């Protein structure tokens, strides 16, 4: 499962361990212990009571392409594993997030939204040109990259269990989160739902704290 | 894969996500990047330099049956997920770890090792008899169980990534750890080796800190 | 601050870093930023919205004496630091939790609550006698202790931040938790309230999930 | 204690809990247990054997001003607490890290190091000018800031225990880490040494893995 996000981003599921029954088993190993009706009720019971440790036995790995300002927010989720493309080690690609003019809907601006779009493209092009000039002059990559803007795309692998994923969705699939990461959270939710439908529906009904899903 | 440990214990692998190539990929997503020779060298490189985050993308779930004193030590490993049979909720089974007389090899004792074995069996039988008397009298399980000894068997599910597993092996597959948990660690190592042979061999060669493997 | 718990237990505050203003500062370093009215409102704002990271900058260390079955439950809180008296290394003291007859109020039993109390004392005395016999015969401590019951007292140091402490109180200062750990949680709450009154009151009003405080 | 880093950065100690004796106590609560000679030997013993949990009972809070590319690397240390100035919420200040010409010593470049310095200043000035134009036109701050470069200064509070701090120093006070974060790590080390001299010296002698301290 792969989902395009923003203008050049994506979220892709690379691997998964377990399913809804993984949580039911782990939880049962407590009672020294059925059928779809009872196992689904147990999932709802756990979710209703905040007994979320059993969901840690469901694990996902995603490959994500996102702008640096989005990745900065995402990487604040400490209960997870990350490995990210390095600007110290690699030549960084010319790929930037340019907001669509619709991104400014609701805001009165004193320059046209299409001109905001152009101004962002222009500065990012100038910054990349400076970056490449520095690189081609023999400046180390790790220094050259410091002129690149926060809308540069980066890529990372993310391994996260279902409990920590539900925390991420509470926080990022929510109107208070920046719109850009919301869009990534909606994609993560769609994949979670596909892989763990009983857990996801129980999450939405009983535990999900956000206002978008 | 299932392995008998001690007199009545076991370690069983329930599920696994990923393999040696999972770490190679995750690490490559850094260099914006081969073949078995190069991928194996990368694993050794990571291990040699303590660059262990890529191994967090390999995850295991085990089902473990072990005495409570072993589980107490094991559950000190915080970077992992656990769910354990409950004495508050369930009637606990009559199953205790009784050391073999060989457990005392090296120790001069003033009672015969076979008599130590009998004395342990006798007290555990008396404790269980009291437990069952309390339960059958209407004492709540969560109170009745407090008379049961630390050699009572318990069971748990353990979900752990390969980096945290390597930490566990450093500490528990080692002569300083109690012999009983060492035996469980040897089983965990055998399963890790089977599932992740390049990572395991690189671990032993370059990073493993213990003295048994 | 020290508080007696159960028959022989205690909770003592050893050290603390920070106060209510530590969370206000840390949070302000977000807005590049007052007075008691505004700082108290900010605390309530954070608590109301689940924005709890600023409370991680308040840290406590406690010294706790508790029975092993209580410590087993407590040590499940992974987002904290522990060091505990060892039965491998030390001769363990004759100190056991014996429930009061009032512990069984609400339960119809077919033996008198005072006789349950005596039966627990009797088995614990027999177990300790076996332990000491094994120790005095030259059995290693780490093996001898396996006959000791779960109501043996142990001691530990616990270092925990205020966010993780609030999680502990949600779970353990609650009717669903075993009564014995509830009593320890009530003591932890009393100390937290004394040290962080604005945070504590905001916690109770807006975020606390339990039913006892 | 406050230390200037780079051209406009700093590291300041805001608060601390505990000292070398905090680790000695916590560790002793294991043996159910002296003087400066014995307590210092215990610290060395723990460090020599990797028995580092007792050092988690020493905790620091720092206030750090650093460029975003440095903060991105720093915030990868998950076993710690962070709160950072927000570009969604605040107008960001015109403050950028401009490397000194000495930063390029060892590198043959085909433009003079002083001209690299000027090219970096020029692009950062243009990016900030665009940022301010967007802000003053009514573009939301959270969108306007995406044009700002990675050498923008940010500020954060960091609360970290001594074990996690030692991990940070292993990784960041080391020639493999980017020079800029090395400079911050050297400052963190100087403060750690001042506050915990026995732990620090034992760390350097027995456990420190880097090549700078
Ligand atoms: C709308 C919004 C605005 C934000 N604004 C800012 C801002 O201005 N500045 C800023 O710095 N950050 C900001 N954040 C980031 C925020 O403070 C969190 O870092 C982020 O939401 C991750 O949440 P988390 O800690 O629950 O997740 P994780 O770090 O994944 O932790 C998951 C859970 O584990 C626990 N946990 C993990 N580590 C610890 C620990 N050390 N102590 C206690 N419990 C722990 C907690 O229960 C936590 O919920 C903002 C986030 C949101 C959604
Ligand atoms: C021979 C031996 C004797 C022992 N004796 C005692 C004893 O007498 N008393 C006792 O209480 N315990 C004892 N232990 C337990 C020991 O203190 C550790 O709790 C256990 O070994 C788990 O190690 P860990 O913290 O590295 O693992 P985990 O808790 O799984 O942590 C893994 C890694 O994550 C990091 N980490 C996780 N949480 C934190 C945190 N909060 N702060 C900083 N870093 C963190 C560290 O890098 C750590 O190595 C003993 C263990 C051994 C092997
Ligand atoms: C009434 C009651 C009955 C219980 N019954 C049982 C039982 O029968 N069997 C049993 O084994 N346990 C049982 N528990 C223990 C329970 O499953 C938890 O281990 C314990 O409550 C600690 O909760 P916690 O994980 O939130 O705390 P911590 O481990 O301190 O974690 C704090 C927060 O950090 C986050 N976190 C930390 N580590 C991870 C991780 N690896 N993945 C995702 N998020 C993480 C979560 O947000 C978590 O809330 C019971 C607890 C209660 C209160
Ligand atoms: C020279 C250098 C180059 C780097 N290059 C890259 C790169 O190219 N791309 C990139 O993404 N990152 C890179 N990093 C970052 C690196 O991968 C680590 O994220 C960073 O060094 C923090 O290390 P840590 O995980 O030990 O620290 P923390 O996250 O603070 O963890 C401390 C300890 O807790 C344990 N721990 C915590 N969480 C877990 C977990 N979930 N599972 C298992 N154990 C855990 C481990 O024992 C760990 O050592 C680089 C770092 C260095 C120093
Ligand atoms: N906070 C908290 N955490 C918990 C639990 C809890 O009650 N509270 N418990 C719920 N538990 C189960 C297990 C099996 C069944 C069932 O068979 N009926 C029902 C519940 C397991 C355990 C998991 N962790
Ligand atoms: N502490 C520390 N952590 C790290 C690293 C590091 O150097 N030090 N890095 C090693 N990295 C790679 C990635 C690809 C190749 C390769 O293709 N040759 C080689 C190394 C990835 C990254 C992972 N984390
Ligand atoms: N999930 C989540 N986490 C968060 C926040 C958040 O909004 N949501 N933020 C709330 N923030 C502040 C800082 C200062 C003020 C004030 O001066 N008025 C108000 C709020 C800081 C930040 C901390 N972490
Ligand atoms: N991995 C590992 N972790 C450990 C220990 C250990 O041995 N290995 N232990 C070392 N311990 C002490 C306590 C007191 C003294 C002393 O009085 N002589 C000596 C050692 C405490 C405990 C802490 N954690
Ligand atoms: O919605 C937010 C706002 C902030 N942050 C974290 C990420 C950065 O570490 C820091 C500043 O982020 P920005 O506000 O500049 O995006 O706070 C988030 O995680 N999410
Ligand atoms: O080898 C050891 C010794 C101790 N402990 C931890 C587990 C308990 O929380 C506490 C006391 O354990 P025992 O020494 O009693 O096994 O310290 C271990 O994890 N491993
Ligand atoms: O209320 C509870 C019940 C269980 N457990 C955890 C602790 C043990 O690891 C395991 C079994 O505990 P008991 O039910 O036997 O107390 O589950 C708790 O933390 N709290
Ligand atoms: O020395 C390094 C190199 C990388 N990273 C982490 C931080 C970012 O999340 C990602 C890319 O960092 P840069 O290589 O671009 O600095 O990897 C570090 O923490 N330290
Ligand atoms: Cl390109
Ligand atoms: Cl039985
Ligand atoms: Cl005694
Ligand atoms: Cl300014």
């Amino acid at each position: 499962m792969k989902i395009d996000i923003l203008d050049k981003g994506f979220v892709e599921l690379v691997d998964v361990m377990g399913n809804d029954l993984s949580a039911v088993r782990a939880a049962r190993v407590s009672f020294d212990m059925k059928d779809e009706e009872r196992d689904r009720h147990l999932i709802e019971y756990l979710m209703k009571h905040g007994a979320e440790t059993p969901f840690e036995h469901i694990v996902f790995t995603f490959h994500v392409k996102a702008p640096i300002f989005v990745a900065r927010q995402w990487f604040r989720h400490r209960i997870a594993s990350y490995n990210e493309l390095s600007g110290r080690y690699s030549k960084l690609s010319y790929e930037f997030y340019i907001p669509s003019p619709e991104r400014l809907e609701g805001y009165k601006t004193t320059i046209p939204p299409e001109r905001v779009t152009e101004k962002i493209s222009e500065i990012v092009d100038k910054a990349y040109r400076t970056y490449l000039e520095l690189i081609e002059s023999g400046v180390p990559r790790e220094v050259a990259r410091i002129v690149l803007p926060l809308n540069l795309y980066t890529r990372f692998f993310w391994t996260v269990n279902a409990r920590s994923l539900m925390n991420f969705l509470n926080l990022r699939a929510d109107s208070h989160a920046q719109w850009e990461i919301q869009q990534y959270a909606l994609a993560i939710a769609r994949i979670f739902k596909e892989k763990c439908p009983w857990t996801f529906e129980a999450f939405l009904k009983y535990a999900y704290k956000g206002d978008i899903l």
